[PDB]
């Protein structure tokens, strides 16, 4: 089915309809205004930063190139491979991005200090895909540039997910998502799930532990936010 859209619900309605049960929530008019959206062009992070060094993830492997290098390979010259900025503390690198975002207000209901937050950037061309995986906190992922499809399964479907038998791996399903091995895999068919496209202006909220897969529709720019 697909994720509920609310706008600027109250804290308390987001707590006792969401939080506490843990159930999926797309929040609009919350970000919409944040100075990235209209100010995170391309021209502006070449400008902001362009020289700094970023962790991408190709394909697989993990590799290091500035942010002006990560643009014109992996973004704009007819790309050879998929390169994804991925998972990346750039607001701690580049504290003068970091004013252009804000905390939803939203995460002083949880337990955990401000101060640890994990604000990371997504970054990438059409077509990054992001295998199905839980996280172990809450999350508001916020999108500011293009779309994504995003699959939510519910952590009580995880015996239909197969996740990988590894330690490292055990947040991981073993199954693509939009093009499963139903042999292999027969009990995913039947799976229920949510889903929605998330576009600029808007925040989903993913619940603690809460599988998620996620494929950019367009050139995307997504900034999450890893709280308890
Ligand atoms: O936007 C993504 O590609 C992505 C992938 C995995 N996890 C997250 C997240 O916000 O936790 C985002
Ligand atoms: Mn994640």
């Amino acid at each position: 089915s697909t994720v509920p859209r609310l706008h600027r619900p109250s804290l308390q309605h987001f707590r006792e309809q969401f939080l506490v049960p843990g159930r999926p929530v797309i929040l609009k008019g919350v970000a919409d205004h944040w100075p990235c959206m209209q100010k995170w062009s391309l021209e502006y992070i070449q400008e902001i930063a362009g020289c700094r060094t970023v962790p991408v993830e190709v394909g697989w492997s993990q590799t290091l190139m500035t942010v002006n290098e990560f643009i014109s390979k992996y973004i704009v010259n007819e790309p050879r491979d998929v390169g994804y900025l991925a998972q990346h503390q750039l607001f701690d690198q580049i504290p003068e991005l970091k004013q252009d975002i804000s905390i939803p207000d939203y995460c002083s209901l949880g337990d955990g200090e401000e101060e640890e937050i994990t604000i990371n950037a997504w970054f990438g061309p059409q077509g990054t895909i992001s295998p199905l995986h839980q996280d172990p906190q809450q999350n508001f992922l916020v999108q500011v540039m293009g779309r994504k499809y995003i699959r939510l399964y519910s952590p009580q479907e995880s015996g239909a997910l197969y996740p990988h038998d590894t330690h490292l791996l055990h947040n991981t399903s073993q199954v693509d998502v939009e093009n499963p091995d139903l042999e292999k895999f027969p009990k995913f068919a039947k799976a229920p799930f949510l889903s929605c496209i998330l576009s600029p202006g808007e925040i989903l909220f993913i619940p603690v532990k809460y599988w998620h897969y996620v494929r950019a529709l367009d050139l995307s720019f997504s900034v999450s936010f890893w709280w308890s």
